């Protein structure tokens, strides 16, 4: 069982590098419009308290360079929403797919496409977390590459990179530029909310431990959803909807394992511990995959 | 912490994918330049499946009896032969989306990115490495025989795996894309076992690198051992040996850390000795062997 990425060759599609003086990131290039993290238009002292407004009308349109491979493209206008910079250019992207612009909620998944310079560099699949922060792999210059699900043949685009905390996690926007949680794209350090664990998505994933003839944390005790949730909520797991357990339906009739059985055997877990043994490979309990992650996974799509 | 399995961009390779039927019998295969290559067992029914005589099935069909399908456009076969466990069928099309490419056959312990696909679709991407015993640990349902295994280099595309089998273990075998197996494997409907499997001392290594460079590095001791003092002890161990293919292949990591292989060789003895003490590596008390010294260097670098 396999944290799995969908395709990515619909949104390198789309990867285009923007520069302005000497800041370099990626862009989204959808029709004949560039998306790119507005704080492109910075420079270093420009970084540390930027009023973006007052540095946006300052600018031209020539001064954004807009490469897409060896080609550049011109632009003929820009616009700014929320932390997003939108240059207008001459050209429209013929590889642009099917797509929309959604915001996903905490707990839900997606993959992202990790780019440097306006190329594609690898692809991986993220959650977001409860405090808003994903856990991803971004080095200098990944900022502008997305974060992405496909369903059919369209791309719901629900993330563009911005920014990393100083413990290491991550922080962005939506494709309207809202951020994602409580942060700012300004150079100061930001600490994120107390995480939380993503309770449904471990319960996935116990499913899936169980589908792969894994089960050693089963047990015949039974939880109410209320107790299992005052247990939850001590160990800084999420609380546990009926919306929840109602998605778990399908991964609970497949296995037969009431969801609430298996809350017992989390409850087990987080009181005990894992006394050593394994799960799929791991020492610690995995929160980033979703009910559907894990259904999808044993279907085909 | 922080390292994260990280797939290539599946762009290139998903404008190869095709499906090929034979009958009722649909697979994926691989189109490039006007060749599509696929596992040969498409042509076998199952009662073929059971106990098959490849070249006495091959000779029955014919160029019209493949049906060979680009989405739902199909693409006539003008000449088909076998090459060990693949079929080429010549076809009439040129693929335009054909990348830069090599055909490359990679040893135990490198890793590689599938992209699983069903009717010649592709459902998602993800990251393996190939065991010492020559299997790997996919998510591979019915159909997914012909989806491939690569690696990307610059814009070029190493194909190095295309999937045919799943063992009684639950893991995964295959060929590369010249048809010669991974192992000691047959494409037959047979009951076969793999190897018990060992734990990449490399990629280990590479991984104990990894946690150097990120300032974790309380397992360096000040001393050393011989190549084959190591290999002898860590078979001990249910460790592979290491090979001078691998002692080269740290050379990069040990060149950015100034710690000799062999150093670091006698780090992991003591590791395996003594144990870990209740210590934690990269926040884990288990050493990671999915991570080849390249994959450290592209999330560290
Ligand atoms: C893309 O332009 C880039 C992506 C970063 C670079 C390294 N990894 C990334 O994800 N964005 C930025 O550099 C971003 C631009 C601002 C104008 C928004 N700045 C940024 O991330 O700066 C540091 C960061 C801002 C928020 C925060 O708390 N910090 C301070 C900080 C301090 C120490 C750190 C750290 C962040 O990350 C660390 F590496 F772990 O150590
Ligand atoms: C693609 O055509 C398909 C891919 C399979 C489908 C399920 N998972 C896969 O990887 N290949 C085959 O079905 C393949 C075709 C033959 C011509 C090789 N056959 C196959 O995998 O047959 C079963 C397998 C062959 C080797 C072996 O030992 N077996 C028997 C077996 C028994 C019990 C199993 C098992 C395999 O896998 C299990 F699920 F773990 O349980």
């Amino acid at each position: 069982f396999r944290k799995m990425a969908f395709p990515s060759g619909k949104v390198e599609g789309c990867m285009v590098q923007v520069t302005c003086g000497t800041t370099t990131l990626n862009g989204l290039w959808l029709d004949d419009v560039v998306y790119c993290p507005r704080h492109v238009i910075c420079t270093s002292e420009d970084m540390l308290n930027p009023n973006y407004e007052d540095l946006l009308i300052r600018k031209s349109n020539h001064n954004f360079l807009v490469q897409a491979g060896n080609v550049q493209l011109r632009v003929i206008g820009h616009s700014m929403q929320n932390c997003v910079l939108k240059l207008k250019v001459d050209t429209a992207n013929p590889k642009t797919p099917k797509y929309k612009f959604v915001r996903i909620q905490p707990g839900q998944t997606f993959s992202v496409l990790a780019c440097y310079n306006g190329s594609p560099s690898g692809v991986y699949q993220c959650a977001m977390r409860p405090n808003f922060t994903i856990k991803g792999s971004f080095l200098n210059g990944s900022c502008g590459s997305v974060g992405f699900n496909i369903d059919y043949d369209c791309v719901s685009f629900c993330y563009m990179h911005h920014m990393e905390l100083p413990t290491g996690v991550h922080a962005g926007t939506d494709l309207e530029g809202n951020f994602y949680g409580p942060f700012v794209d300004r150079q100061t350090a930001q600490a994120a909310g107390t995480d939380t664990t993503i309770t449904v998505n471990v319960l996935a994933w116990l499913y899936a431990a169980v589908i792969n003839g894994d089960r050693w944390f089963l047990n015949r005790f039974t939880t109410t959803l209320n107790d299992f949730n005052l247990v939850a909520m001590k160990y800084n797991y999420e609380p546990l909807t009926q919306d929840h357990v109602d998605i778990l339906g399908p991964l609970s009739a497949q296995t037969g394992i009431a969801v609430l059985d298996m809350c017992a055997s989390l409850k087990e877990l987080l009181q005990n511990g894992m006394n050593g043994r394994t799960i799929l490979g791991s020492a610690l309990l995995e929160d980033e995959f979703t009910p559907f992650d894990v259904v999808r996974q044993c279907s085909g799509v």
